[PDB]
């Protein structure tokens, strides 16, 4: 459930925030603050973007909320306090050389192997040996909140459960069962903690009551979670007895029920579709633009650092700095720079697939990251070719048209779906409709064209004792 969570006010697992933090931040009365960290500064800007308390990387956090603040009364005044963290070199075996190069080199290192984290030992040691650090933990934070628990190391789950058991700080952890990875942290919890309450979301929970509900309707495993509404605002049917402009101007103009003023998604299963609608709509004076499927939409391992490479590459107004907050941890911007020079290599006249191979490889390997062959590949192909560049664009475009797959995992706020492009009657289409049903945060219109569909819809609803689940207009 959704607003039983929000009711919750201890330790609660969630298995897959903001929604979270909004709330205990308003109902809270007292002077105690909450923390938000994530692995990377992009979950953390997205988090602070939609809200005195802290929101940062879990390095970020350990460093200036415990590491800097307190070492000299931890070790002593020989430990420097204006030390710089450095992820790339300055790696090391043992706790004690790494306290060696913090001490004598003024710089905060790693583990070189991965799964020991120095930054997370260091402030566990140093919060068991400094009352001040202790007590500032125990007076400034009720709650801390986590995000991709199922990645955090065996020294990070040390550290947050100390917090817990000891300075009396709430943990509310959200994850799905990372170089650093011990998935047996999050299960652990999940299958024997007894100080937590635990909870299940399916993916669409992000979506509003309707949204979920009608998404929900067409899998016989969902159906169970249908809370079902005494009136439905936001899943709108429409027919398909006039033209997608008039279409699209009965749905802004004359019933209202879409803004065109805000974000406007069509989904299709097809370039050819996408070009048949734009052929209309851009001639009755719509402006939509389509988004092509590139080689890099698939769910490969980085395809995300991939995709901001070629952003970066492609658009000279786009900040290495965005691209950078893609990586996890919570790199300088000496480190970024680092980044960039490699990157940079790809910007030469006449690039080729063996230069930009080598800086692949270049840059991956400073990134301690292994490279699929096919991504690669994948990435060979947009760097030489200007006909997916649109889906890279920095531009910001209001109204879009996707390909379903285009689609996945990218969110928008008002979707447009066509019902004979699904035909889940025949078990058909399943993944796709529930992928399309569920881009849209706050309004989802269904193009009621397919009598199989509908029929099928009316099947389910009948079955279940179900009166509303579309608003038809």
């Amino acid at each position: 459930s959704r607003e039983q969570i929000i009711k919750d006010g201890g330790n609660i697992l969630v298995t897959a925030l903001v929604s979270k933090i909004e709330a205990d931040l308003k109902e809270n009365k007292t002077h105690y603050s909450i923390a938000a960290v994530t692995f990377t500064n992009k979950a953390a800007k997205e988090i602070e973007g939609r809200l005195g308390n802290f929101i940062g990387t879990n390095d970020g956090f350990v460093e200036s909320e415990i590491i800097r603040p307190f070492i000299k009364d931890a070790f002593g005044n020989d430990y420097p306090d204006n030390f710089t963290a450095e992820y790339f070199d300055n790696q090391f075996a043992s706790y004690d050389k790494g306290l060696q190069v913090l001490k004598y080199q003024n710089i905060l290192g790693t583990y070189s192997n991965p799964k020991k984290n120095f930054k997370f030992q260091l402030a566990l040691d140093i919060l068991k040996k400094s009352l001040v650090a202790r007590q500032y933990i125990f007076s400034k934070y009720f709650k801390i909140f986590i995000d991709e628990y199922q990645d955090s190391d065996k020294d990070m789950h040390n550290l947050f459960m100390y917090l817990k058991d000891q300075l009396k700080i709430k943990l509310f952890i959200v994850g799905d069962p990372w170089r650093g990875a011990e998935p047996e942290n999050f299960n652990g919890l999940i299958e024997n903690s007894t100080d937590f309450n635990k909870y299940h979301l399916t993916s669409n929970f992000r979506c509003c009551q309707d949204i979920q509900n009608y998404s929900n309707l067409f899998n016989e495993e969902t159906r169970s979670l249908i809370k079902e509404k005494n009136e439905v605002q936001n899943v709108i049917s429409i027919a398909d007895d006039m033209p997608i402009s008039d279409i699209l101007l009965k749905l802004t103009e004359e019933k209202q029920v879409l803004n065109i003023e805000a974000e406007l998604v069509i989904l299709v299963r097809r370039r050819n579709q996408a070009i048949e609608i734009m052929k209309e709509l851009n001639e009755e004076g719509f402006n939509f633009i389509f988004i092509p499927q590139t080689p890099l939409d698939r769910a490969t391992p980085n395809a995300t650092l991939l995709k901001e490479v070629i952003k970066y590459v492609k658009n000279d107004r786009y900040s290495i700095y965005d691209l950078a907050a893609e990586i996890v941890g919570n790199l300088s911007s000496r480190e970024i720079k680092e980044i960039q020079k490699i990157i940079n290599e790809l910007l030469v006249p006449n690039i080729n697939q063996v230069l930009i191979n080598q800086v692949l490889i270049n840059l991956f390997a400073k990134l301690e990251i292994t490279l699929d062959t096919r991504e690669i590949t994948a990435f060979t192909e947009v760097m030489m070719t200007n006909e997916f560049d649109i889906a890279f664009d920095t531009n910001e475009y209001l109204h879009k048209i996707f390909t379903v797959h285009s689609a996945k995992g990218l969110e928008f706020n008002q979707v447009i779906i066509t019902a004979s492009d699904y035909n889940v009657h025949y078990n058909r289409d399943t993944n796709e409709h529930y992928v399309a049903t569920t881009r849209a945060k706050d309004k989802l219109i269904v193009i009621m064209d397919n009598k199989k569909y509908s029929d099928y819809i009316e099947t389910l609803m009948k079955e279940l004792k179900i009166k509303n689940i579309i608003k038809s207009i």
